[PDB]
């Protein structure tokens, strides 16, 4: 009666493999790189395809780690990024327009650096995910700037990969260094709706990084290389599916 991904039948075998492996010796950040080298010993014993392109990281580092899980443009309107740093941007260096801004679902930013404050709101009837944008006396201005759900569902399709956040005992034996894997948390998926919840809860941030190249052809013409949709590593457990291998 049961069906699983081939692939990741494998994955998890592997990891199963190398949790349940006691002591491995190593020759040592420590913590991570052995586990990498001791599931690339596990493509072999299992010919399975590649364990490729996995990030690995202990529950410590997952808590310092920012993740960016995908970049993306606004799908509406066309030229929105260009239309935002014009608008809404502050002069650089050269006398070109930029905008850098974390911006989140859950509060308004307050930077001095510019003249509009910016949130998040989430359109759920209309399946899209908008950029408001305030003036300083708190007039929403403008919230006509919008990701569909579509979209967004489309890059976590094309861009997420598999992340293991695990961890281990360590131990000098003979004067040999060796650790022991006790779990290993596995994400395998996040939904548009999770990351869309993830955003009005204030954990998943939409880091907007629009800026001019200086010189040449382009210059004074946006540079962008789209849209950042971060979230810290710990917490990505608290949105994603999930699988504990012990
Ligand atoms: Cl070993
Ligand atoms: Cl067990």
């Amino acid at each position: 009666m049961k069906s699983m991904s081939e692939y990741l039948n494998l994955l998890k075998e592997a990891i199963q493999n190398v949790v349940d492996g006691g002591w491995h010796e190593t020759k040592r950040t420590g913590i991570g790189k052995t586990f990498e080298d001791l599931l690339e010993k596990e493509e072999d014993n299992l010919d399975a395809p590649d364990f490729h392109d996995i990030e690995i990281k202990t529950h410590e580092t997952a808590a310092k780690s920012l993740l960016t899980l995908f970049t993306k443009s606004p799908t509406n309107p066309r030229g929105a990024n260009t239309m935002l740093r014009n608008r809404y941007g502050k002069k650089d260096e050269y006398g070109n327009n930029i905008l850098h801004q974390t911006v989140s679902g859950n509060r308004k930013t307050n930077s001095n650096s510019y003249n509009y404050d910016f949130k998040i709101d989430i359109d759920w009837e209309s399946q899209v995910v908008r950029l408001e944008v305030f003036d300083k006396q708190d007039i929403m201005i403008d919230n006509s700037v919008y990701w569909s759900f579509d979209s967004l569902q489309n890059q976590l399709d094309k861009k997420l990969k598999y992340i293991a956040v695990i961890s281990a005992e360590s131990k000098i034996e003979n004067e040999k260094k060796y650790y022991k894997y006790n779990s290993a948390n596995l994400f395998t998926d996040l939904t548009v709706q999770s990351l869309c919840r993830g955003i009005e809860n204030g954990d998943i941030k939409v880091d907007i990084r629009i800026g001019a190249y200086h010189s040449g052809k382009k210059k004074g013409k946006t540079h962008d290389h789209g849209t950042a949709f971060r979230i810290n590593m710990e917490k990505l457990l608290e949105y994603g599916e999930v699988k504990v291998i012990v």
